[PDB]
């Protein structure tokens, strides 16, 4: 009789299930072993999880995005996997930022294996920088550079041939509960931080300097004319739709644009449009405390009531290594979790991946801490009124210090509070 695992992941991929059972056809072969796959949407998946987690019931291996790991650990539910890591490669194996999505922040053990890196750079419209005079060398070079771009982005006279419309210079969704991966980049570059150890413990530095200096940067570009109004009413799909469709010159974005902009629209791409013929991608620019690429992304977790843990990590092994990264990456429009699979031909012979690759190597993550749920909802309330101020032309330094002073004690009362 086959042996059985189960396993929940979210919707990765164009055909979710099908695609995993796909993806790990060849294990469950080699192993004798049916693996069973239930799907998640997104916005049920964390209640399912900390249910199975209190409840001692469930799958053997759940997916987990990299800012839950904190939260799920804490509650003492998974299994280590510090073995599974040391099989794949050890610390080396991974990007810095990715191997601090393995473990609640400052744990002892490993508690997740890395599946899968979300993470973003800019797309630009090859054609409207040339008409605007502006090298993409130097726009995406520094914060300075990034805004004088812009500026000659605005002037421009240029018209998108389908649309026969200016461009905006940027879009960047103003309507979304993950705005905060947006301000990260800026906040960081600046040389601040969302949370940071002040006296040894995790507080908000979302109003200190360097923060607000970062996050003004960012959200004054909007007020300056450099966005549209209708972008700050936008989610990321919209934001996508509109560059596909010629409205945006440049937007920050992850790496499945690329295979989008090889497939026909009839295939839910936009390979007709100009945007696919006059496509460019460059990193973040460095801000003048560094340059850093926000990294998200999933990881797999081992629940501690699994009744198979040996074939679990016969599978972990399996799904975290060189073969099994590089094809769901391709399923999923991800980059591998596995530092080695960055190196496959699949993304060595693509210009636009090979940029991605470059942009990976400032990758930077949140602290994965237990709390770490509270405080991007506390963050996300207070930046969507800050975007609200900017609609308005009424960000000024003092109303976005005095938002982010309120964020702040929401925040460090969350950070005491945390429920154990
Ligand atoms: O907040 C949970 C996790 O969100 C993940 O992002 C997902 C996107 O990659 C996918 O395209 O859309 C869903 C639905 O909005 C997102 O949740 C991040 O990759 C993770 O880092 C994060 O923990
Ligand atoms: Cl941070």
């Amino acid at each position: 009789m086959q042996k059985t695992l189960e396993v929940w992941i979210m919707p990765n991929s164009p055909q979710p299930a099908e695609d995993f059972k796909a993806l790990v056809a060849p294990f469950e072969k080699a192993h004798g072993v049916e693996v069973k796959v239930t799907v998640l949407d997104w916005g049920v998946a964390w209640t399912k999880i900390t249910t199975a987690a209190t409840s001692g019931v469930g799958p053997d291996l759940t997916q987990l995005g990299t800012t839950w790991v904190g939260a799920i650990s804490a509650m003492g539910v998974l299994e280590p996997v510090d073995d599974v890591l040391e099989a794949l490669g050890g610390e080396k194996a991974y990007l810095p930022a990715v191997w601090r999505t393995t473990r609640l922040e400052g744990a002892r053990q490993a508690t997740a294996v890395p599946w899968f890196s979300e993470l973003r750079a800019f797309y630009y419209r090859t054609d409207a920088l040339k008409a605007a005079g502006v090298n993409p060398a130097e726009m995406f070079a520094s914060w300075q550079g990034f805004e004088a771009g812009l500026a000659r982005l605005k002037a421009s006279s240029f018209r998108d041939p389908e649309t026969k419309a200016p461009l905006a210079p940027l879009c960047t969704p103003g309507r979304t509960p993950r705005t905060l991966h947006n301000a990260a980049p800026w906040i960081w570059g600046a040389g601040g931080e969302i949370v940071r150890q002040a006296g040894g413990r995790w507080q908000s530095a979302l109003n200190s300097p360097e923060s607000l200096e970062g996050l003004y940067f960012f959200l004054s570009l909007a007020q300056k004319g450099y966005v549209p109004a209708e972008s700050l009413e936008k989610n990321t799909a919209q934001i996508e739709a509109d560059f596909q469709a010629g409205k945006c010159a440049v937007f920050a974005s992850g790496p499945w644009m690329i295979q989008r902009a090889q497939v026909p629209e009839a295939k839910g791409g936009f390979a007709e449009r100009t945007a696919a013929k006059n496509l460019g991608v460059a990193p973040y620019p460095a801000g003048p405390k560094g340059r850093y690429t926000f990294f998200g992304g999933s990881n797999l977790a081992l629940f501690n009531f699994s009744k198979n843990k040996p074939l679990a990590k016969e599978l972990l092994k399996y799904l975290g290594g060189p073969e099994a990264q590089v094809r769901y990456a391709q399923m999923t429009g991800m980059l591998p979790a596995l530092r080695s699979a960055w190196s496959d031909p699949s993304f060595q012979q693509n210009p636009l991946l090979r940029t991605f690759i470059q942009a990976a190597q400032f990758g930077r993550t949140y602290p994965s801490l237990a709390g770490w749920g509270g405080v991007e909802n506390l963050a996300v309330q207070h930046l969507g009124m800050a975007w609200d101020l900017v609609a308005q032309g009424r960000l000024t330094r003092e109303a976005l210090k005095d938002l982010m002073d309120k964020a702040s004690a929401a925040i460090n009362q969350a950070l005491r509070h945390h429920h154990h």
